[PDB]
Parts: C-alpha cells; sequence; structure tokens
C-alpha cells in the first residue's frame, strides 16, 4: 500500500518536512523548512507515501566537498532521513538507500555524505565514520595566547547579517581549499548558515557577525556567535557559543579569536563542531584549559571507488592494490590498483595480487585522512596480506591537515 | 642560604619526598615512595635546601621511550618537580632547569619527557606538548562492537599480582615498539605500576589483574582494572576503571575488552590515559557511545636535537632544512639538515638555506607524531621559508599510529 | 461577604481568574474555555467581596465506576481556594458546609476530589481511597517477558478528531472493570484532549495513536506528548504518556510496544497510572519500571448506606458499622452491612457493633484501595468482635485496585 | 574440568564467600562472613571449583516464613549466588539451579524464596516477584500524625544490642504471625540483623537500639535505626535511617515512631524495606509527605505445589482448578484442585475441567498476597477458562495485610 515517489510539489514538500521533523520528535520550523528549500531539489528527496502521508522520507541535497590536495568534487549531502515510527524495522531505510545509492551513482557523484543521529545506523550500507569534531571550551580567562602569537594590526567590526554576506563568502572561498572536508556555499547555503533561527536563540541568544579588516582595510576573517548572558554568585558569568571563525593568515584568525575571548562580561566559552586538529588549540599558552570533546562528525560513502580514490591526492607515494569487499553494492567489489601522491593519483581494476584486504566502510572511513588505516589493521578490521604495505598505504591516506565537518545539513 | 644539592641518603629522600608532597598539598604516600625508591638515582633527584629542609625539588628517571619506527632510546623521564609556596616566584624552578637540561646531556639522553600539572610551566624552557591522551568511557551496554570484529578462541582468568607480572612483561614488550611514546617498564616499574595503591582504592576498589591465553595455552593479552560496584534506582549501577589493556594480536584485545564490558552488574567504564587512536574506538559499532575527552600528556624537551632526528623513523621520505631557536639553551640554535625516512635518518649542521623557522619548543611538539607541523605552520606559530616545504616535513614528522601517554612518573 | 454563585459569563471568568492566582498562576485561557462546557454554574459557590472573588468551590456532575462495575453519580469536587488575604478565617469551612448539603439534595451519594494538599479534607470526612503510580523507566530496560503475546494489531498516529470517534468506546469498554475510572462525554474528551499550552511546554504537542485488530476493529489507544533531547552520547528523547488503554491484553501490550521501541526516546514517563497497572507485570525486570505512589483520590461518603449498597463486595460480609461523622454528625449511626459479589444492603440496625470507625475511613476504604485490616492494626478503626474486620476488610477489597480518573 | 560440590570445611568457606563478593564487585566483608557462617550448612552452600577456586555459588539457608493466616513453614532462604565473568553466560547458574531445586524439594521445603539483584534472573527457573517493599522518606517536620491517633503512655530507652537482644526477640515473634513474608529470627540471625557492619557505618553511622515499654514496664516495642549527622545553610539536617520498627500494639508502635520523628537536629528520615502497606502510611496527616517508592522484594518459588497452597490460608472461600505449567519443573505440572478458606486448604491433582491455565512463576507470584491473579489475567499472562473463576480466586489467593520483606539474605 506504499509508494515510493518524490517531492512533487510545494505542498509535498511541506507535508514532507512536516513528517521528518515529528519521527525527530520536533515541531516542525518554518524558518528552517523555508530557507532550506531554495538549495532543495524535489527530484533528489524520495520517501514512502502511504496515499494519505508520508511515512518514510530520505534525501540529498547537490553540494561539493574540499577532498585532501584540495580539489572540489561534487558529493551527495544526504539529509532527511526518517522513518515513522508506525512502519519502522521493516527495512523502508533500507529500501531507500539502494534506490539513492544508485541515483548517486547515476547523477556522476563519487561518493556521498551525511552527520548520523545513530552512527551505527549507516555502516551496513558502505558509509564509515571519516571526519571527527570537536567540542572545544573553556574558560576565557585561562586561554591567554603563547607570548609570540602575532596579532598583527587588523580592527574588527560587529556588522550586520547583509554586511557579513558581502565579504565572508571570499573569505570562505579562500580558505578551505586547505581544509578537507568543507563544502562549497552558494548564497542559498549562506542563508542557512546566517539564519537566526528561533531554536538555536531560545539556548543562548540572537546570531551576531564579526568581520576582521587588515590595517589597508580588507576583509580577512570573520566570526559568527551568539551570547548568552549569565550572572554568578560573584560578578557576570556569560558564555559565548562560537558558530565559526575563519581568517585568511594566522594574524586574522588569532585576532578574532582574541576579540572574543576579551570580552566584557564573558567568562566561558564553546566551539562546537572545531577541528580535532583547529589552529586554538595550539595558540593558547596552557594546552589543557581549552576542553576537547571528540566525537563523529561526517560519513564517506565510495559511490564511485576508482574515481573517488583518483580525485583526492596523497601525503605521500603509494602503490597498493586494494581487494574492497562492498557488502550492500557487491557489483562495487574488485580488486583495485592505487598509484598515488601529492601530484598525481590513479586507480583501476587490476589482477595483480592483493596487499590489503577492507570492506568499502573503512575503505570510506579511511578516505578523507581523518581515520588511520594502520589503527583500523592493528584493530583487525582491515587485512594486511603484503608486508608493510599498510604503513605506506596508511601514511599516503593520512593528511597533514585532520578533515573536519562542514556545515550541518 | 639556599643550598643546590643531590639526595644524600635514605632518610634525605624521605624528606625530599615529604617537601614534594606537601607543596602538592598532599600526605605523602608511605607506599607509593617505598616503591619508586627501588628506581630512583638519588644524584639525578636535585633540589633546594635551606639547612633545616627542602624548599624545591626536581628529579629523573633513567627509562627507555619507544620513537616512531620502533628504536626504544635513552630518556630522562622528568619527575618530582616543585618549590614551596615560601620560596616560588624567584626563579628556583628556572635554575633546576638550568642544571638538569645539562645533567640530561652529560647523560648521552638525546631527549627528556614529562606529565605536567599544568602545561604552561614548561614551554619557557624548550618542552612541547608532544602526545595527547584519551579519556574513553561510556555505558557498556551501548558499547556493542561491529559484527565482523573476531573475539578468536581465547580464555580468561582472574590471576594475582604475581601471576600477572609472570606473563605481562613479556606481552607488553612484544607490543610498544608498535606504540611510540610508550616506555620500558623493568621489574621495578612494573612494581609500581601494578601497586594497589590506597589512594586509588578509596576511588574505586582494590586492584585486579586479568590474563587472556590463546587455546593454546599461550599468554597474549592482559588488563589492569579496579571496580566501583554501585546501584541506582532501577538496578545495579556499578563502574570499571580500565588502568591498561593490551593484546598481541586483534583478537586477545578484542576480546579482553569484552570481557570487561560484559562484566555483570556493571553499567559503566572509563578508561584513562587511552590513546586518541585507541583501536577500541574503532571497534563499537555506534562511535558516539565511547565519548572522548582528549587532554595533553607528554612533553618533550630535544636536549641532543640532531642526535634526536636520527634516532626515529619518518613516515615519508624528507629532506628538509631546519632554522631552530632554543630561547632557554641557545647553544642549541643552529641550522639542522634533516634528512629522513622509513629506513634512515641523518641531521646535521647546514649552511644551505632554511626550509623552516622554529623554535625548539615547537619541534618537540612534532616529534612523536602527535601534532602536525602544518597546522602549528598555518597557526603562525612555525614559520615556512620555501613553498612546500612544510606539506612534506609535516607528513615525515607524523606516523601511522598516534603516539600514546607511558605509565605515569 | 456574600456566599453566592456564578451568575454569568463574565462572573465565571472573574471566578476562574481568583482561583488560578490562588495557585499562583496565570489564568489559562485554553483550560477555562473548555472546562466552560461542563460547568453548571450553580454548582460553583463562593464568597464575593463587592469588588471580586475571594474564595471558591466547585463540583461538576459526574459517573464513578464502583467496585463491580456500577457506574454511579459523584460530585467531582473542583476549584477549591481561598484568597490569601480571607485564608484561616473558616471560608472553606463553610463551603463545605455548603457543598456537601447540595450534593446530598442532587442524590448523589459521595464527592471525589484531588487534593493539592491530602491533610486539608479529613477534618471534613474525606478519605484517601485511591492513591496513584508514577510509572518511568529507560526504554531500552523495559522488555517485556518472552510469553507477552502482541497478536497482529497496527497502530497509526492520528488526528484528535480521528482519535475522538474511536477512543471513547474503547474507553467505555473497559472502564467497568477499573473502579475510580469516571465517565466522559465529549465535553470532558475534549478538556482530556486539549493540547494545553502548559504541557506543551513541559514536553511537546499532545499525540493520539489508535490501535486497531487485524480486522480493522479499534481496540487500543495512546495519548503521549514527546520530549526531544540529546546527550553527551546520542539521543535522549522522553515519551511523557497520559493514557493507554486496550479492550484486550494484545492490544494493551502492542500499544505499550509500540511507545518503548520508539526511535531516539531512552525514557518514558505514565503519571497517574494504576498501582497495578498491567505494564507492572508485563516487564520481564521488575524494577526496570520505577513506581513511584502518592495519594489520588479522596472520598467524601454523603449517603452512607446508598453508598455501601451501590457497589459490590470481592467477598459475604455481613457486619455492623458504628460510624462517626465528626463534621456532619446527621450521618453518625449504626449500619449493617450485607453484602457480596452479587448483592448490596445497608440499612440503620440496633443489633451489637462489630467495628467502630470514623467516615473518613469507611470513605477510604470504600474504593478497595486501603484495607481496613491494617487501620485497625494502626489504631485508627476499632474492632468490637474478633474476626470482624477481617472479613470485611476482605469483602471491601476488590481484585483490580482502583485508579485515578482523568483530572478535575 | 569443573566440579560441582558443597563446601568442604571452614577454609573451603573462606575461599567461596571470597568469590561471591568478588563477583560482587566487593572486598570481602569479615564481620559478616563470621557472623553469617553461624546459620550456615555448608551442605546446602554448592558452587563449581575449577581446582584452583571456585568460579561460582548458590546456596540456601533452612530458613521458616510466616504464610497468610499465620502458619510458619520451613522455606529454602537462596542465597550467594554468583558466577565468576570468566565463566558467565555457560549455563553454571542454571546447572545449580537444576541440583539447588532438587535438593530443596527433598528436604522436604515446600517453597524457595529470595531477593534478586537483578528480578528478570530467576522467573526462567519458577521464581514469581511475590512481594514488593516501599522506602518511605519525607521531612520529620512534614509527618505530624492525624490527631486521633493515641501514643499511649509508654516510655522509650536508648539500649545496647545486649538489652535490646534480651527483649526484641519476644516482640518480634508476637507480632510475625499478622504479617506473612516475614521470617523466623533465631539467636544466630538476629546477630547477623543487628551487626554494626562497617559498609552501613560509612552511609549513615553505629547502629542504635530502642525499646518501647508500657506503663507496667512490658516491652512492647523496639527500633533499629542509624544516624546520619549533617548541617544545612539554615541550621542542622540530619538523617535518620530505619531499619526496622515494630510494636505489640497500635500504641506502642506509633509512640516508637514519634519518638524517632520528634529527634532534634533531624530533618529528614528514611525507612527502606517497608511495607506497601505500612501503617505509618496512614498515621501520617498528610498522606504524599511521606514519599513512598516501591520495587521488588522477595520471589517465591513454589517446589511442592499441593502442599504450598494447602499450608496458606485464604481470604475469602475458593474452589477453584488450577492448570498449571511448570517449566524448569516439569514434574510440578499438572491440574490441580483447590478448596481453601479462612478456616480450612487442601489441594491435590484432579481430572476436574479447569479453570485457570498459569505458569508457575505467576503462581508463586500470588502466593502471597501481594500481586493480584485478576491484574495477571487482565494482563494476558494467566487465562481464565470458566467465567468468572478469576474473580473468587484472586480474592481468595489476596490477604487483608500486605506480605513484606523479610532480614536481608
Ligand atoms: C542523513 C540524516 O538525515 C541524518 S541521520 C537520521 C536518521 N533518522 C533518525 O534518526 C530519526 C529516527 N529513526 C528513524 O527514522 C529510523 O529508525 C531509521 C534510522 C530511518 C531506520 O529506518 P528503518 O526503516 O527502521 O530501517 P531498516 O531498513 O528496517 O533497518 C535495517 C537494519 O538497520 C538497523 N537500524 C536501523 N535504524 C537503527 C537505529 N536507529 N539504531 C540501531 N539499528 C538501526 C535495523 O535494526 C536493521 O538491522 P538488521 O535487522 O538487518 O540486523
Ligand atoms: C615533572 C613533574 O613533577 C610534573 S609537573 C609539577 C610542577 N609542580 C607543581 O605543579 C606543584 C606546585 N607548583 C610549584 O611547585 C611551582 O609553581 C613550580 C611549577 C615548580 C615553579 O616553581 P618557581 O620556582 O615558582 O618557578 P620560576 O622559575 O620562578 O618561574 C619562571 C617563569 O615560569 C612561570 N611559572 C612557573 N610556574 C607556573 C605555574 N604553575 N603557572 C603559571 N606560570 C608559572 C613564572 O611565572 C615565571 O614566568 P616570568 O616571570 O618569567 O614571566
Ligand atoms: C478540589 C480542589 O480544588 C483540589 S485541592 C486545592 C485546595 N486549594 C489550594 O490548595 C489553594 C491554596 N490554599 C487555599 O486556598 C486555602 O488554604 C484552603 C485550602 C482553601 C483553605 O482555606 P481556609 O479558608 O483557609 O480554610 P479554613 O476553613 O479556615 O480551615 C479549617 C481547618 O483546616 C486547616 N487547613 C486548611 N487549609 C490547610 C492547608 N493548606 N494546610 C494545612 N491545614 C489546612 C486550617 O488550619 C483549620 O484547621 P484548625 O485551625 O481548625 O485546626
Ligand atoms: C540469591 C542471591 O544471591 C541474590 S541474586 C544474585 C545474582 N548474582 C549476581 O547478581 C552477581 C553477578 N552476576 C552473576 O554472577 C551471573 O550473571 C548470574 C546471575 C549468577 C548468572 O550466572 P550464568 O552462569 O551467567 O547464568 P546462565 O545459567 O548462563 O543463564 C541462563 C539464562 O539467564 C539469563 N541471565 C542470567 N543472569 C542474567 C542477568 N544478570 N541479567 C540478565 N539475564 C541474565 C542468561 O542470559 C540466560 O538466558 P538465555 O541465554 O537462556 O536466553
Ligand atoms: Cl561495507
Ligand atoms: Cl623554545
Ligand atoms: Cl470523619
Ligand atoms: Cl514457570
Ligand atoms: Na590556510
Ligand atoms: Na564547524
Ligand atoms: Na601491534
Ligand atoms: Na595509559
Ligand atoms: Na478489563
Ligand atoms: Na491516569
Ligand atoms: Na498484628
Ligand atoms: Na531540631
Ligand atoms: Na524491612
Amino acid at each position: 500500500e506504499l509508494t515510493l515517489r518524490t517531492i512533487a510539489d510545494e505542498d509535498d514538500y511541506e507535508s514532507y518536512m512536516a513528517s521528518a521533523y515529528s519521527v525527530f520528535l520536533r515541531d516542525p520550523q518554518k524558518d528552517e523548512i523555508e530557507v532550506n528549500r531554495k538549495f532543495t531539489e524535489l527530484d533528489r528527496m524520495i520517501g514512502f507515501h502511504d496515499g494519505k502521508k508520508w511515512v518514510a522520507t530520505t534525501g540529498a541535497f547537490s553540494r561539493h566537498v574540499v577532498l585532501p590536495g584540495g580539489a572540489v568534487v561534487p558529493v551527495a549531502a544526504v539529509t532527511a532521513v526518517t522513518v515513522s515510527p508506525t512502519h519502522r524495522r521493516r527495512g523502508l531505510l533500507t529500501t531507500m538507500m539502494r534506490h539513492q545509492l544508485a541515483d548517486i551513482r547515476s547523477r556522476g557523484e563519487s561518493l556521498a555524505m551525511l552527520f548520523a543521529s545513530e552512527a551505527l545506523i549507516y555502516g551496513r550500507f558502505g558509509y564509515g565514520v571519516a571526519t571527527e569534531s570537536a567540542e572545544l571550551s573553556g574558560q576565557v580567562r585561562e586561554l591567554a595566547f603563547r607570548p609570540t602569537v602575532d596579532l598583527g594590526d587588523g580592527t574588527l567590526e560587529e556588522v550586520s547579517a547583509e554586511t557579513f554576506l558581502a565579504s565572508a563568502p571570499a573569505i570562505y572561498d579562500a580558505v578551505i581549499p586547505g581544509l578537507p572536508g568543507q563544502m562549497s556555499r552558494t548564497p542559498e547555503w549562506w542563508a542557512s548558515w546566517t539564519l537566526d533561527s528561533e531554536e538555536l536563540q531560545k539556548e543562548s541568544g540572537k546570531v551576531r557577525f564579526v568581520l576582521h579588516y587588515e590595517s589597508d582595510g580588507t576583509a580577512s576573517g570573520f566570526a559568527i556567535y551568539r551570547p548568552k548572558p549569565g550572572w554568578g554568585d560573584a560578578g557576570p558569568n556569560a558564555e559565548l557559543h562560537v558558530q565559526e571563525v575563519l581568517g585568511t593568515n594566522p594574524r586574522s584568525y588569532a585576532r578574532t579569536w582574541r576579540y572574543l575571548l576579551d570580552m566584557d562580561l564573558v567568562r566561558k566559552i564553546k566551539y562546537h563542531g572545531a577541528s580535532v586538529q583547529e589552529e586554538l588549540r595550539y595558540l593558547v599558552a596552557n594546552h589543557p584549559s581549552l576542553e576537547c570533546v571528540v566525537s563523529d562528525a561526517i560519513q564517506v560513502r565510495l559511490v564511485d571507488i576508482p574515481r573517488a580514490l583518483a580525485q583526492r591526492r596523497y601525503a605521500a607515494d603509494v602503490d597498493v592494490v586494494l581487494e574492497v569487499t562492498d557488502d550492500f553494492l557487491p557489483e562495487n567489489s574488485g580488486r583495485y590498483r592505487l598509484r598515488g601522491g601529492l601530484d598525481h593519483a590513479s586507480c583501476e581494476i587490476t589482477t595483480d595480487d592483493a596487499d590489503i584486504a577492507l570492506t568499502v566502510r573503512d575503505l570510506g572511513s579511511v578516505y578523507m585522512g581523518g581515520v588511520s588505516l594502520q589503527v583500523l589493521a592493528s584493530a583487525g578490521l582491515v587485512t594486511e596480506l603484503r608486508a608493510g604495505a599498510v604503513q605506506r598505504a596508511a601514511t599516503a591516506f593520512g593528511w597533514p591537515v585532520a578533515p573536519s565537518a562542514p556545515d550541518d545539513f
């Protein structure tokens, strides 16, 4: 009695997103649904309909992601995955995953990426956790920088969203080629990212925008944050909830952070979704004053295995044969020779002996340089077939800059 | 009125350690002081004495540490650093550091390592945070393993310390060449590590020892843990405080963890001082069920710069000229050419142009592969002088297995 | 001060506003509007000082299931307040005298209420007769015993309107077996299912579930609110359950299982359950469902021989009760109760008494939720003939404990 | 290989109890282990021994229990059930239950009773939760009694354990025939129950004993309690932890409670293990001021079904045929005619048509009058075969005084 189909029109879109919020036990956020519609492609939003309502949903945004080495490649940003409590554990998600992965392949996207409400959901479909994020937090009065940290001669301004959006996109585009995992932001995505959502206001305050300018007036850094006022038994106790800080040079980055850390009335700061190798972690004079809680961020599903492996660059030279088992999509299973380095990458079927045996989820887990292939082999999740192969492959799959979580979807 | 000197005899040793505990605001632990005396060299324990008592202390243990690549080299394990509250902030620590670093150099140790009560203390002497540790914890009923994790056909036994110490040292020696940062354990160090200290008992329970045996009877894994009994509103609520788990193969490691996780009455587990890349993190089916809190562990002070850089191995080939500034010991400043890879390492003074400029503390921070030289350069703490040099040097200084904290000192 | 009833609609608004004010709350417009539709102004009394109401006391005309399944009229006492400017001057005592006389004249044999503070009402002859359980736990610890049959039914999330087309008939069929439950008219259902703003602030919007047999017959329902949440290691939502009922064991168990298996949920809470809620025995691990027990309904017997003759008794009894009614001494007397599963009669007698008790303690045992024998062991009830309390206590019991009705 | 055997001697007893405590994640309590030995029979304490140590335990004490109606019958008080974490989930418990239930049967005990660390353990062996207990607690200043509660004219004395034990046993013996579920206490059991255990001292204070005397000097009530001193921001905040209060008449019960409730410096009282129909619950003027948290207490295993059913008395007349299915002891499965009332009880196999079908665990659950057979039928756990049959049987298996938990074992 169920029909697998895409969103037909705008009313159908409202009904679809309403069902998704209901499965997440939330009232539909009108402001979020409206802004996100502007980068939603209805034919990428599938689900099951019982004739009366949507009982399952699964969607994807057409996005682009930075790989190690700086290439920006199309990626399916999977989103809105739900099944109604009346229809769960009957394989509806499994069916939607089969359809979606086939659709992703046909659109020429070599991989898919998602955040997981519960990480164990997706490994069975070939996804592997590839990126972690850090919640960084501390008492601002304990976060002095090392004495050598140059703050430069720039200035900061608090600006409107409109003024922010006139300079922040150019700053963002200049920085993210060095930050694998970040995704391109069209104006539509910036509108969602800077939305002063009612949900986030309730936990803190209205969103604020900061621009950092060099002494010649060039915008070179920005911050997005929300204040949470507060008072304690001995004085003020406000908290800054930082959404994002970027700078095109070390001085603009350090100076923008110092602006936030030195704000009056503030005693606490928290940066959710930072990099596990966020520069700020090493700027501070006292390392543990910046607490660091690490969790899963992005899972990667490699859809076109040899294409994806050829699209990134590798931290050192590698020539390795990978026996890749794709349990959910066995047509992808194969023996692939990967030849790669800082300046090249190629991958194709080979009949030569395999060096390493691994599943496609674990190949996905190592793909962004955030999980060590050698640790997975030590854990017994990956099998070395030829001596020394994992050593060199693990280093090549790594990268000197940890992957980091993109803006959320 | 102060005399800088070493510990003279056993009574002087008691007085010395008593003053150290007093500065740490603690009653002297008789059991710890007694067991640690057996690997203490009195001539390595310096301090200031006012004629009546010790007013400052600084010591070092002669130890050996695993570097990336597996070499085990002598290291000064710095310990017992205190200055009495009546004599603080008059430069006594600074003076003891000058004496100790000279003594370390003369003994042929190329580097020193320490844990820091407060990490910001030691950077001014050339130490850099090189290793982080993870507190791993979770509800045991949320820590099921991935379906492919083979537990093997081994068995576990709860044993006496004496029985544990007859098999655990051989297991430990076989595993740690793959775990840079771990230190050699003599019988004397094992006696300290396995001490059923009264302090740790108060927070949990008596220390317990587990041995894992292969089906042929070969000891292949071990665990040290303490139970903390407890009851909640709806049933038992005990907590296991894990001190150490090791295995010589993936099955013994996974099986020993499963033994602890499946213990009856237990609801919570915590492993302090794990690796930030602990295998257990990737064995679990649901990544975030194992919470991960990351902090500083070991700081490295390079004492013989070219020797230390030649004693480890590098994850890929590197040929780089480092302009190294040693602020505390300016005689070490110099321009060093590092040539290294998986199979070789050499380092010596050169007059060729420098590729990278950095201080000795930051060279120490990257030395164990736990901090990325590229991130330090992005943070502005290190300066790239020639294009592309940091990229290749950062990868070479890395390693496919994160460094991890040794047993404490 | 004038003791009067509500005179018109604006007077109703002002009366409810003063009552909310005594409870230290802002008047809830949605609740005041819906409850008006089953309010009889002539049953809402109070004191008015010329400028405002300074005391209130009211009753709804309801009907309650007694042990044995009889459904009888009951005064559902409500909206009892005295302003802080006029408290401890006897205003409540006066309203209680008037109201209890009014209840008697309307042919209701008993009154029932919930109490903000239970010690208020004993002095007027009320006794706590029913208790309720807050049942809660981690949903992943609430697996059922292996023999619990979930049957072949299905569940659907439905609108309030769809819910109210099926739930009343399910409710009507179940409650004759649940003494203490009260009849629900459409107006009472509208209040019970109101998506009140105050409950939204604590959790979420109210949701409705219908359970259908494999042939399509609606046989169970649930009312619940979700409270989303996240912890340090994953989701941590809570389900706040308002009511679950089923006309057979399979639909009851399947409906609970639907709630317990909901994704992202980790905690469930059922306020106001029975102390013998079937769920307590379905779960494989008894203490995984925490159980906190408190007072629910207090009973005031207004026509003692009628009330005692209207219920049925779990076993045969022939006992003479010497009843003392301090507040309404016209009720004091010696009554012969003869009763059993299939009969009940009560009348004044001159025969020797077997048991001496107050009207409040007679009310406490009237619903089978408090043991007359425990009250005698406590010294609150006096046995005058050996063996009498044992047999009367069993007769006043019932194999299904009384449970709390919907709020009033 | 493993050997199932009983404890052989006193050293063996020490090792057995030590393994039991170890499985409970506790250090062995020397005080408890020595006092409890005095009522232990070594031939009732079974377990598995691997040649080197005990790896599982299961025992029973020979006790006697009050049934509805006042009869005091032998019961196996099951105790010390553990399986070592090295040997769990291999059926060792099941094998010990198989042996123990046969042993109980042969000793002529008609039933067994236990407390459960986790209640779901024992249903599979035919145990049913039959008695609940209440933690009763509150602010003593909120626990005034109803105005008609007569305190009588007795007096109270604080006494030594020795003086307490000269009067409390006779008070207890006279009261418990009216409290089904209570167990007889020999001098040896009293010694355990009044032990000033070091565990309970750490949570509160040393155990204290109170006697209540009638005007003629007769001891008629007692209390066992521990104080927990404390101070708040606005004055004292001590707590009384009550272990037991009993009296032979309502005045001595009420006066003894009033003595505790009126103690100076106290603000909070807690009574663990009370009856869900404890008289105190009805003495208080404000019912909810005495908070009431209810959980499982005793599980019952009917071993000789027709004898156990004939040993208790029934709250009203009953004549019912029970089709009983006993899963773990199928030798007990059969169709039994129960005829009973306040003054008689008989039970025997019958071929008459059955009225009710139920499992032995649910017959055990209703056996003490603490769980309603009618509610279990409404839940679907019990099946009514002839209309109206459950109604009268449920009333008969009930009792006007709720069963209550005995002293711990
Ligand atoms: C991309 C995004 O939108 C961010 S991720 C959000 C995912 N959605 C949610 O968390 C909202 C609440 N949960 C749901 O709506 C459903 O549980 C989801 C997660 C969509 C799954 O839908 P179903 O239709 O129930 O999945 P289904 O294919 O039946 O499951 C196939 C396997 O996946 C497992 N699985 C699915 N969801 C799971 C879960 N939440 N936790 C644990 N296991 C889960 C099922 O147990 C089954 O395992 P087996 O029986 O093969 O051993
Ligand atoms: C190896 C081990 O034993 C593990 S590390 C444990 C270190 N010991 C403790 O934490 C115990 C309590 N603290 C102490 O005993 C003393 O504060 C320690 C940490 C030993 C330092 O002794 P002092 O004699 O006071 O150090 P001193 O040479 O005077 O300090 C030189 C610089 O180091 C800075 N410094 C020293 N200890 C510091 C501290 N704890 N926090 C922040 N800054 C500190 C001083 O402010 C000064 O900076 P400046 O004036 O040059 O800008
Ligand atoms: C049916 C429902 O609406 C659910 S129950 C909600 C009851 N209302 C509230 O809780 C709102 C806040 N409280 C109030 O409005 C007043 O305190 C209420 C409860 C209406 C009582 O009004 P008053 O006019 O003050 O009562 P009054 O007849 O003077 O009191 C008669 C006896 O009852 C006692 N009493 C009354 N309310 C009490 C209370 N809340 N707590 C303790 N004792 C109380 C008085 O102390 C007095 O005892 P004594 O001096 O004769 O020994
Ligand atoms: C009388 C007293 O002493 C008070 S009760 C104390 C019980 N002992 C403890 O709690 C100490 C910690 N736990 C233990 O020592 C062991 O887990 C106990 C409870 C003794 C069970 O020993 P085992 O040897 O592991 O039991 P075993 O016969 O293998 O289990 C038979 C069934 O009983 C289930 N079960 C046993 N213990 C359980 C438990 N603790 N929780 C949940 N299920 C349990 C097992 O899963 C198995 O189910 P299935 O596979 O047949 O579906
Ligand atoms: Cl896979
Ligand atoms: Cl330096
Ligand atoms: Cl009364
Ligand atoms: Cl059974
Ligand atoms: Na950059
Ligand atoms: Na972020
Ligand atoms: Na290894
Ligand atoms: Na460690
Ligand atoms: Na029913
Ligand atoms: Na209710
Ligand atoms: Na009695
Ligand atoms: Na006091
Ligand atoms: Na007790």
